[PDB]
């Protein structure tokens, strides 16, 4: 049994983002070896993705809403830091982040 906010972050926020057309690059960790990105783990000290966030939500890892929001923010900023600002992945990230922020301000008290 989790707090109302955490429940909403899983059943509303994560689930809406997961079903989005641009969720696919964000549903699993970046496999930097398979994708030939030798400096990825050197630049990204804390990889994060929606698949990892989901499991944490489902496992009661998070103490409260803000910790989950922190993970989401890390996922987005990792993408902006690593890629070039015109890359497709970055415009997908921006799109997904605006919806996220949208659903976050809709969060219950
Ligand atoms: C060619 O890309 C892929 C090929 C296959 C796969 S995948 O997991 O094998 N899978 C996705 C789900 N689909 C159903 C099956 C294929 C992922 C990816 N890539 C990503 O995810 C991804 N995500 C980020 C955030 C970045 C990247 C790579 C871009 C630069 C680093 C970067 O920032």
């Amino acid at each position: 049994r989790q707090t109302n906010q955490l429940q909403y972050l899983l059943r509303v926020v994560l689930k809406t983002l997961w079903k989005h057309q641009f969720a696919w690059p964000f549903q699993q960790p970046v496999d930097a070896v398979k994708l030939n990105l030798p400096d990825y783990y050197k630049i990204i000290k804390t990889p994060m993705d929606m698949g990892t966030i989901k499991k944490r939500l489902e496992n009661n890892y998070y103490w409260n809403a803000q910790e989950c929001i922190q993970d989401f923010n890390t996922m987005f900023t990792n993408c902006y830091i690593y890629n070039k600002p015109g890359d497709d992945i970055v415009l997908m990230a921006e799109a997904l982040e605006k919806l996220f922020l949208q659903k976050i301000n809709e969060l219950p008290t």
